[PDB]
RNA sequence: UACCUGGUUGAUCCUGCCAGUAGCAUAUGCUUGUCUCAAAGAUUAAGCCAUGCAUGUCUAAGUACGCACGGCCGGUACAGU
């Protein structure tokens, strides 16, 4: 060889717990819930299993005095199918740069889905946890169980962003305008997000709690690390 | 298969209709090699009709002088068909 790599250096706490190596999952960071700042923590964990499918790529422009003057909105999907999806819009002057800002915002948005059964367990989860629903601006999405082998019931739109989730089976119900489909992908992706948030009587056992990564691996993180 | 997509604006989010989509049954266009199943002058004029046909029927057992046939030998109630 004659070139070298130096990819990343963390100038971030989180980030240098990771390129250390002292968190070894991303089940450890959403646990205490942690912001996340930078798109390679998760592109470490991950990134062998993430996909994009962009969605739209849509124009937007304003007015002056000169004429008009364009942007290009782009939407952009990404999630591997053992059920860690995320979801990101950007834009720019160009189409190329917009996308690629579109696949860096969508990295950081990802979170977990919660999947469990219709009714009776044999093992493998192949649906969604209960019945329920996600608003972004008067369209919502109501996503209901459904039993083993009806696949996906959904418009096309929404039926992208399930399948990423890995969610096998489905029934939905949209409610008001969806030609709008910035709002309806939206909607989807709160829908999905809200499933471990609902309180079922399975979690009704207590949590034992323990000490934050940032407290325990503290004196990995005072030497000379950030 | 508990589903949507295009269209009011310089641009955005709504309200709302229009158009798109699939099945079903009537008509109609174009095309058609083999097999099984088979609906068919209802919609309008319960308008009008040539011609042909669509309800007849006898057992040992209601009535046989058909001069019909037959008999064989006829008639005494009197054969058989």
């Amino acid at each position: 060889g004659k070139a070298g790599d130096k990819e990343w250096l963390p100038v971030t706490k989180l980030g240098r717990l990771v390129k250390d190596m002292k968190i070894k999952s991303l089940e450890e960071i959403y646990l205490f819930s942690l912001p996340i700042k930078e798109s390679e923590i998760i592109d470490f964990f991950l990134g062998a299993a993430l996909k994009d499918k962009v969605l739209k790529i849509m124009p937007v422009q304003k007015q002056t005095q000169a004429g008009q003057r364009t942007r290009f909105k782009a939407f952009v999907a990404i999630g591997d199918y053992n059920g860690h999806v995320g979801l990101g819009m950007k834009c720019s002057k160009e189409v190329a740069t917009a996308i690629r800002g579109a696949i860096i915002l969508a990295k950081l948005s990802i979170v977990p889905v919660r999947r469990g059964y219709w009714g009776n367990k044999i093992g493998k989860p192949h649906t969604v946890r209960c019945k329920v629903t996600g608003r972004c601006g008067s369209v919502l999405v109501r996503l209901i169980p459904a039993p083993r082998g009806t696949g996906i019931i959904s418009a096309p739109v929404p039926k992208k962003l399930l399948l990423m989730a890995g969610i096998d089976d489905c029934y939905t119900s949209a409610g008001g305008c969806t030609a709008t489909l910035g709002n309806f992908a939206k909607a989807t992706f709160d829908a999905i997000s809200k499933t471990y948030s609902y309180l079922t009587p399975d979690l009704w056992k207590e949590t034992v709690f323990t000490k934050s990564p940032y407290q325990e691996f503290t004196d990995h993180l005072v030497k000379t690390h950030t």
